[PDB]
């Protein structure tokens, strides 16, 4: 699934992204921008052979199992192909843990480098939330 900008806001604020950890919901959705363009079915492969899945292009060094990651976890305890869905909750509630492991966003290192300190707010602008 491509989502749209504010139909993205949308999902992520009602499984409960909005202002998690402190991230309000334009730093999410801008990250979602530059990790996938807003594509649910993104797949991108590292030189060190992990794969980042999804929307937000969860690495499977840690976080998602995908059977091809020699000596990686499994810590949202979930298949990498659920993070593909449609349905966006396999994605949220991963990335929770994630941004909960101590260095925030900056996991996410195209939010670092092109999110982090911008005007996020505008990802929401016009947005009925
Ligand atoms: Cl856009
Ligand atoms: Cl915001
Ligand atoms: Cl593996
Ligand atoms: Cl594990
Ligand atoms: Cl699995
Ligand atoms: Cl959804
Ligand atoms: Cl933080
Ligand atoms: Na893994």
């Amino acid at each position: 699934k491509v989502f749209g900008r504010c139909e993205l806001a949308a999902a992520m604020k009602r499984h409960g992204l909005d202002n998690y950890r402190g991230y309000s919901l334009g730093n999410w959705v801008c990250a979602a921008k530059f990790e996938s363009n807003f594509n649910t079915q993104a797949t991108n492969r590292n030189t060190d052979g992990s794969t980042d899945y999804g929307i937000l292009q969860i690495n499977s060094r840690w976080w998602c199992n995908d059977g091809r990651t020699p000596g990686s976890r499994n810590l949202c305890n979930i298949p990498c192909s659920a993070l593909l869905s449609s349905d966006i909750t396999a994605s949220v509630n991963c990335a929770k843990k994630i941004v909960s492991d101590g260095n925030g966003m900056n996991a996410w290192v195209a939010w670092r480098n092109r999110c982090k300190g911008t005007d996020v707010q505008a990802w929401i602008r016009g947005c009925r939330l």
